[PDB]
């Protein structure tokens, strides 16, 4: 699902907040902003 009038829309956005965290520990960025090696 992809919607963004959807209700799914806040959850999916939501249980995401917890799951960025894996990727923050690999780099700890989230936007387009993320650096390189």
């Amino acid at each position: 699902m992809k919607f963004k009038f959807n209700p799914t829309g806040t959850i999916v956005k939501k249980l995401t907040q917890y799951e960025i965290a894996w990727f923050k520990n690999k780099h700890g960025y989230y936007p387009w902003e993320i650096p390189r090696c």
